[PDB]
């Protein structure tokens, strides 16, 4: 029916139902929904819930000022949660990018902190070293949350959608990674080991740990890994186990413009010296030195990335150059047996496709 | 020295010297000098120091999103404060007025709401009518307020002055109105007077009280006067007094276009039909007839509206012929015994200068 | 004559005059004199002889693609000349940079290396640290420069100026730094003398030269040093010495973004524990702590920074702003024989004027 | 399968390749491949062997400032390579050509150079005259080259390609002239010939070379042949031969404003009155007088040309029309056996399709 | 006091007053004084006061649209009044045109019809012709006159002017003409005298106010005199007048592109070809041949030709260039007792100064 009335009736089914499919898109983010991760997305709920009883995500204290600690109906802290406007260049929405260099030091993509977290994530899982919690893209609205005078005052009229949804502040974008309990900051247990040092038993198992932080840090490039930034589990009446936690630095698009700049701060540990296990190798290499494993990885950062409103195709290249550089750097230190510290002692590679 | 080299350095003492003044005006307005009321000047110095150590204005829960309950270091209650950039149009800076007739609807200026507020006050004290708590501009800085998410970043890092100051957040300029103890809804006492009335002694005092209000009201032409938004105060086992307390939404630029719009609510009392007495007419006549009052009057308005970056002369005669068109109606009102009622009946004259 | 023939006659002797001052400043410049320091101005002339006599500046392999080793006329390396167009955002000469917030992660400016390695030498000298080279800024023109093609193309026809001198290719402004001789990267001395311990004399010397090191990167608030940065001289069969080289990324005008980026990579070093000396504090303190000493230091600053086509005055007060925080911190750390490790743990403050 | 998925599905695989095939043409044009001159593209991998072996194409020390001596891995010089980016007018990419006329004096194109230079040797193949070193459009990559201080610095970082190359500078487009041996300025040649005459057979030689060069250097209507432009190459114990060099200035789009500018210089020679001989007569007339020899010639320089950047449709047409004007003459002095110099006096013709 | 207190204080006495001046400038117009005509004055008073007793200015029902009746309070028609703004090209204010030229067949400017109406009369007066009726600028308000949906509503609430005057409607600039009453069409009468011959005496005098009426018309070069243009009043049972009534097209700025448009209509009449009396040549003549009377004329005009806010001086100079050319013919014609027929025949001339 190729210029038919019964061919034309189709295109306007077509046609209107993909304009009802456009229309409520952000209502169909906004749910939450992760079918191929159940667990996270009733902790997700569990958030929602105690935002309605009235038990309210607070601010952290001593950190930065765009973080909150999500709590459940109970009162426990179950999660963190870093919306996307309230990072620090939260503003300079409407994309001013194009018209800067048709520029500049910085390495680091303008606001897709959320993205960073979210997608360090997303490497872990795909690479199974399960040291990251995990974290992904999620909507929340909430009284502490920042938001403009204009969006409070719109806010106290009763609004109701249509399925008779009442609506309160407008749902924020942002990180919502897992809290993990009994951690302290890396370096206060390292250097009560240094005190006191560590059944060796244990200690090799602190430094599996640590090869697989090494790891995810070296491929997502890090630009923010202090000694405090990652966490270290430890009770001994017997096991250890890392947390890498504040990854909102990570995927530049360039190497830096210096090498003493954005230091890996674990590189000078005495650990980073112990060379790379067999334990690490056979974990990694088969995953890493396969094309189509990095082929795969590369689509899902792709799909996470694209989600953002100020997503730039040319910058995710750069972005994917830069770790490809990483993987090559880092599938040559895996099969010579060298150190972490040898590992960031090599230069750096971009790798264009 | 006309053209000499005495007279150039002169030029020079007065050239860096107004410079020195122009760079630091903003932190002498921060400052919040009263020369001329010391009593209020004092609950500010009040409200800054439990900022410090840290007992936050909290906001007011079930009114507006941009008003805050100013308390002292003990915990008590003892100022409102509404900054102008947490009023509803608080965006809009970039003045975009010349840009808009060279409209509308709209009969009240953009964004001056803590002016009105300030300048009812102002009015009040001319007029000598206490039922307005005092209420002026000051600046105020506090965690609570609502700043954007840059603004709360900068401020994390530590910050100095040069008087060796620290910086917290940046003050926000707003209204500071004195808190009122004791007081209800005009309502609320209004109807159960109705079902007891009060002994007539009492009764001609909120009369007396009352009149005051009328007079306030007409002459700022307020926009926004509910009968639960002005307060009376009563205690039984005997004075009574109202307080005037919302006056956001006064000083409108022309009278709005219909007449049924913005009514002023209390002209539906049965208060109302009571002819001015003798106590308002010669507390009230003397003033509003003399042309030197008015005139006086004028010059302390543009004195404190001028303040506003926004500020517009244009705007300013609009405004200041309305008043003068309520000033006439009201002269007159209240030299034929006529009642509020009355008066609000008058059709609306412009007077312009 | 403030009106007369006589006067207007002297104006337009003024007129004339300053526009001949006016038009012949760059060729005033393009002359390199240093009244203040022959010795220096000596090491130049040397340096534009050679390029006469045909020894041109060669460029310097395994460093910057920026940067040239001025050789004088026999054949010796006597300078470094890194030229400001050869920078790496040598380009975006348009002052485009009010255009951007009316940003961003980037805390130096744009085009200003030159001047910050300048600057260093200056600083140096106003504190009497002796370990910075004479560096100045200084105009040269050489076939080994990077030049567009037009610049290349333009100067092989004859030209002559007007005092007949001929013109080569234009001159380009850069800083020029002494070479220094038998210096080696400072962490390879600094692992030798960890297998071989220096005798306690010498090492209380290199103890003194490594304190000025900090005093200098701090209050400069070097971005960039590394430790093969720095350059030790020590030859044993008894003195050592430290050179500061290469400063061409301090004078930031906020702190970074995040404390990790940008580290003192001295701070590591066990020398760095090591509180400071008298000898410092009573060749610092007695400086550093005289606001005059300061204010002039400021000055001196102004002046060679405006040079800069460039320049903003706003940026100016903020690198001061910085500045003057680092010097805070350095006068507390130093009054309380704190060591260079515990000074750069102390949280960056900034000072407003 | 008109609307069908069956075909939807091929304008995918049509989409995705041409879109691969549009990115990676960049790529394959800097590949430097000739099917069509296999001993030419030998020539151009020996020139890419020494630039990685590192012997660097050397900057011409007497000519201009954009041409390079193209060394083999020996050391022989092998061709001549002037890039584009390094002409005169190099600048002024953003084609700023429209926005001049929607002018002037100028009769060539802006930045073309090395195109007439590979056009020149195009017209020579196509009329079998021998006279130009073969020479084409080559990409090449070198230190020596004059690259900007952005692409220098880029260039240090290690970078990858993907078939794993490594990535130097970005290579240049230009002219690739295959260097020829052994000869020298013609009027060196020719002043000497006027001392000591040339043997009859030998000089009946010359003329021939000489002929060839006339009908070149006409019909192209180069600009700007001297008599130091052409070489003869001249060994006495008996051949001789011309070499035309230095074509960068042909193919004008309007004949000059002034007949008497941009002489040819070889009209003033003795040799320019002798008449056209047979020889000549029968290699050239043939092609240019048959219609199709000159369209396909057109076509020919229509594809070498279009691969400029800027290129514009409106010029070609232009130039052609020259062209075709000057093989319209050409063609009137040959066949009325009259002499070069006869034909330098016919008026200029242009002529339109 | 060249820089004293004594003089800047002067100077604020002048800044205020001019400022007071130039604000109360249009009031002082809308006021319609004339010291020089108070008979004129007068009429206009009473045409004010019929509009506030609401006898209106009634629409002229045949002629245009722009046009009224206004009368006294009696009910007598007493002038006519044409607003600018209700002229054809009314619309186009912001004056467009110099956008235009940096055109046109237009010989006319834009919107300056009362300003024509206006100087005919001054004209009429200078020369002393007393045809044209007394008309002059002069502001009206009525309810009658065509105002804006905005300028209608505004006006509706009471305004009030500080004195104590009520605001109408804005009033409306344009020609106040005097009506003047028992005319009639000069064709009506022309074709009955052709019927019936009037006295000898009677025509002479009709010739004698005709001759004024050439004069008129050729000197302002009216663009638009048809003969029911200019009326006759004739009574019998004994004097003859003429009145010049609708002057709203003349004044010209160029004579016109075809001499054939914009005829005089009574050049045809027979009357035109009687020779010019001796009674015109010494009442004319005497004056436009005195150049005095011609500058002293031009100056008349430029001061009520600037009173238009269109007002250019460009034009005027056009405008003032073409009348001196018809002096110049008309002087010519009046000194060679020829006709108004002879007179419309002689070229057109410019006069330039
Ligand atoms: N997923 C997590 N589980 C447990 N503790 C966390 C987690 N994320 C952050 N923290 C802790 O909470 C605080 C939050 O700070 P962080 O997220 O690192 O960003 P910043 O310090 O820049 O605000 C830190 O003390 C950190 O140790
Ligand atoms: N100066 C004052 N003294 C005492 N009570 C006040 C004062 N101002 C406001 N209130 C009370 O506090 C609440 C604040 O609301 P208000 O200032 O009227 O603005 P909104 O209701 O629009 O937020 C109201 O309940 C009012 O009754
Ligand atoms: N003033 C100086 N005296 C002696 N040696 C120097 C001096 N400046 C730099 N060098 C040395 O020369 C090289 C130049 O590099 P440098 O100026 O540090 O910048 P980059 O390494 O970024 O090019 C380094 O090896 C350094 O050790
Ligand atoms: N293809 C070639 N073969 C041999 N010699 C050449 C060739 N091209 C140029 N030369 C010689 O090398 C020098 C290069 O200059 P040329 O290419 O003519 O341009 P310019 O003189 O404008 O730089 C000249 O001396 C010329 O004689
Ligand atoms: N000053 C005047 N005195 C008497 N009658 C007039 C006067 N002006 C106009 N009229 C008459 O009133 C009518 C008005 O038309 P007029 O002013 O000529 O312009 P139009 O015909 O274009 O509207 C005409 O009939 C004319 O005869």
């Amino acid at each position: 029916p190729l210029g038919s009335p019964e061919f034309a009736a189709q295109a306007q089914a077509l046609a209107a139902q993909a304009a009802a499919a456009a229309h409520a898109a952000q209502a169909h983010r906004e749910r939450n929904e992760f079918p191929e991760d159940p667990e996270f997305e009733a902790v997700v709920r569990q958030a929602e819930l105690a935002i309605e009883r009235c038990i309210f995500p607070e601010r952290i204290y001593q950190g930065s000022s765009g973080s909150y600690f999500v709590k459940d109906p109970q009162g426990r802290i179950i999660a963190v949660f870093k919306p996307k406007n309230e990072e620090p260049y939260g503003h300079l929405n409407p994309k001013w990018t194009k018209w800067l260099q048709k520029f500049g030091r910085d390495c680091l993509v303008l606001n897709q902190g959320y993205l960073s977290e979210a997608g360090a994530s997303l490497v872990d899982q795909k690479l199974e070293l399960n040291i990251v919690p995990r974290t992904k893209v999620v909507y929340l609205a909430s009284e502490t949350f920042n938001y403009s005078a204009i969006d409070r005052v719109k806010s106290r009229g009763k609004r109701l959608a249509l399925r008779f949804n009442r609506i309160g502040l407008p749902p924020k974008v942002g990180s919502f990674q897992l809290f993990v309990e009994g951690y302290k900051d890396a370096d206060y247990w390292l250097r009560r080991f240094e005190a006191e040092p560590l059944p060796e038993n244990t200690n090799r198992q602190l430094l599996l740990q640590f090869e697989r932080l090494v790891v995810l840090d070296y491929i997502i490039r890090n630009t923010d890994r202090g000694n405090d930034n990652w966490l270290i589990k430890y009770d001994c009446p017997p096991v250890i186990k890392v947390a890498a936690i504040d990854n909102g630095l990570a995927f530049p698009l360039k190497h830096p413009d210096s090498w003493r700049a954005y230091p890996f701060y674990w590189a000078w540990l005495p650990q980073a010296k112990v060379p790379f296990s067999q334990e690490i190798k056979d974990l990694i290499l088969p995953k890493i030195s396969d094309p189509n494993f990095v082929k795969d990885l590369e689509e899902d950062l792709y799909e996470l990335f694209k989600k953002d409103p100020g997503f730039d195709r040319g910058q995710f290249h750069k972005q994917i150059a830069v770790m490809r550089g990483q993987i090559l750097n880092l599938t040559q230190a895996l099969k010579d047996n060298k150190s972490p510290l040898h590992l960031v002692q090599m230069p750096p590679v971009i790798v264009e496709t």
